[PDB]
DNA sequence: ATAATGACGCT
DNA sequence: AGCGTCAT
């Protein structure tokens, strides 16, 4: 009777982060209802981050500034920064790169997105362990954790609850059983206090994370008690947190997949996936769904803390929605060459940080209806870290699709340019 | 007229 | 390879 316990596992994922970023630059927005918005034409641009003052008026991502100024006035708003006439987030990578590098130090962490990192905590936990004397763990070394599930039976502060479920924890501990899953969750926990404590002094970046046996559980505890606090989730909390928890906000099952869950299966809670058999599930999802499904909902899941810091592909795309749609060749070729030109910037910079080399080019476009996201998709070769090379090479393998006679100008138009960098090796 | 960006499965 | 899914 396997229980996946094995593994510790955490999720970091950095608050409103781009806001963040801003308001280290800028000490005018700390403290204030702000924004990040991209694009100042369109509406007054599109929001992409929200500080949490802000959030408390209704304002959310995606919404538009005009639009959220009615929700806020008083809304401070950074712009940001455009290069070549598209969107640049430099500054952001740069921000990334440098919390990546103090969470490389505690640990073997993979690159979920800008903002996230999952750790594999579990050999550091060993080792801490005998580097105590088995000895008991103090709530002072978890500032800011919570312990799903508790307080539980037998108080009106927010952190009273904190401290009361957390001293519920630490004295059910089996502390003399080095081998204990509970008691692993609570030093990866700690390490994770430390961690998180390393990020804010270091950059002045806080951060929520989720402490627990895999990624899925652990994103789900990050998002549990937010902001700069942490979750652990253990795997005795997994019946009663999944008792209620929606199928959607399950990793993987926010789509399509899970929707069907939802709809074959006439349920809407997680914990109702516990009462069918694998081979039930296999039959509704797949092999691969129907088992990972089963395994989910008893809080057990394996895909792995892979290694790998640094993303695969290095992509650079720009939309041009409505009547911006490009619709002549000068056009195309323009942006082709913008995107080309910001693309061998990052390649560059990758060449010499990262050490390494793209190999193949992929071209992408999309057109006006088409709902799919991409509409053609073709590879060509990469030789030179060239942007008008690039350009050309791009524009060659699509010059196929401008279905109309007349060359000066092009149909249908083009909705969409994407360029991205992949087939990496060494350098 | 939610934009940029990225990982992976399927075939 | 080319498309579809999913997440951030
Ligand atoms: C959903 C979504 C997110 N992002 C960005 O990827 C990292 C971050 O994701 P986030 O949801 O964590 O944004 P955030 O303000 O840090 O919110 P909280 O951490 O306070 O929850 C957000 O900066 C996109 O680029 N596109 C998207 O479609
Ligand atoms: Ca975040
Ligand atoms: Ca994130």
């Amino acid at each position: 009777m396997a229980t996946g316990q094995d593994r510790v596992v955490a999720l970091v994922d950095m608050d409103c982060f781009f806001v963040q970023v801003e308001q280290r630059q800028n000490p005018h927005l700390r403290n204030k209802p702000c924004a990040v918005v991209q694009y100042k034409s369109w509406k007054g641009g599109g929001i992409i981050a929200v500080s949490y003052e802000a959030r408390a008026f209704g304002v959310t991502r995606s919404m538009w500034a005009d639009d959220a100024k009615k929700l806020c006035p008083d809304l401070l708003l950074a712009q940001v920064r455009e290069s070549r006439g598209k969107a640049n987030l430099t500054k952001y990578r740069e921000a990334s790169v440098e919390v990546m590098e103090i969470m490389s130090r505690f640990a073997v962490i993979e690159r979920a997105s800008i903002d996230e990192a999952y750790v594999d905590l579990t050999s550091a936990v060993q080792e801490r362990l005998q580097k105590l004397q088995g000895q008991p763990i103090s709530a002072d070394l978890l500032p800011s954790t919570y312990i799903e599930g508790l307080p539980q039976g037998p108080t009106v502060q927010k952190e009273g609850m904190r401290k009361q479920g957390l001293f519920q924890w630490l004295d059910s501990l089996q502390i003399d059983n080095l081998t204990s899953p509970d008691l692993q969750l609570t030093v990866g926990a700690v390490i994770v206090e430390e961690m998180r404590a390393a990020i804010e002094r270091e950059t002045g970046f806080q951060c929520s994370a989720g402490i627990s046996h895999n990624k899925v559980l652990a994103k789900l505890a990050c998002g549990l008690n937010k902001p700069n606090r942490q979750t652990l989730v253990s795997h005795g909390s997994v019946p009663q947190l999944f008792s209620q928890m929606p199928i959607r906000k399950i990793r993987s099952l926010g789509g399509k997949l899970g929707a069907s869950v939802i709809e074959i299966l006439g349920i809407e809670y997680m914990g109702e996936l516990t009462q069918f058999t694998e081979s039930q599930l296999q039959s509704h999802f797949g092999e691969k769904n129907g088992s990972w499904l089963y395994a989910m909902c008893r809080g057990i899941e394996h895909d792995p803390v892979k290694p790998r810091q640094l993303p695969k592909t290095i992509g650079c795309s720009k939309n041009f929605p409505g009547k911006t749609a490009l619709a002549t060749r000068e056009q195309v070729q323009w942006w082709l060459l913008q995107l080309a030109q910001e693309l061998e910037e990052r390649l560059t910079k990758d060449r010499n940080d990262n050490d390494r080399v793209a190999t193949q080019l992929v071209v992408s476009i999309r057109v006006q209806g088409d709902k799919r996201l991409s509409s053609l998709r073709r590879c060509c070769a990469l030789t030179r870290y060239d942007a008008h090379k690039m350009s050309h090479d791009a524009f060659t393998v699509i010059k196929n699709c401008n279905t109309s006679g007349i060359q000066t100008e092009w149909s249908p138009p083009l909705t969409m340019l994407f360029l991205c960098a992949t087939k990496f090796s060494a350098s």
